[PDB]
């Protein structure tokens, strides 16, 4: 028996903190767009607490409630979720809609940064 892998924890990022947390980080960032209604977004929610753990040090990784948030999902044209968006150096480096398994994410990730 030993620790569970399900952290079910990563950190919040808002409208307010956006340009803070994301735009102004050296580290490569991924940003969950996510909503408590949305279904696929909670079935998303702990694959981006395992991926947090698994790219500590090299990806940061955020997400944003988009209900509470609104304002920059509009920014970057968000019009569905779950969406994750990869930022690096202040700009929008790619992005993916809908839900997506853990090693793919994990290969896209690893491919984007």
């Amino acid at each position: 028996i030993n620790t569970t892998q399900r952290i079910n924890m990563v950190n919040n990022v808002t409208d307010s903190s956006f340009k803070n947390e994301v735009l102004e980080s050296d580290l490569p960032v991924m940003v969950d767009f996510w909503a408590e209604w949305c279904g696929p977004c909670k079935m998303l929610i702990p694959i981006i607490d395992e991926i947090s753990k698994e790219l500590q040090d090299k990806v940061k990784v955020l997400k944003m409630n988009i209900d509470e948030n609104p304002k920059t999902p509009s920014e970057y044209g968000i019009r569905s979720i779950p969406t994750i968006m990869l930022f690096k150096n202040g700009e929008q480096k790619d992005t993916k809609i809908g839900l997506q398994q853990k090693n793919s994410l994990l290969d896209w990730i690893n491919k984007s940064i």
